[PDB]
């Protein structure tokens, strides 16, 4: 059981389209 770093679901954001294609 090893521990893992859990993403934040994100709505379609990506750095370079940030933070505009992450609404905010």
């Amino acid at each position: 059981a090893p521990m893992q770093a859990p993403v934040q679901a994100a709505p379609a954001c990506m750095a370079s389209c940030a933070p505009q294609c992450c609404g905010r």
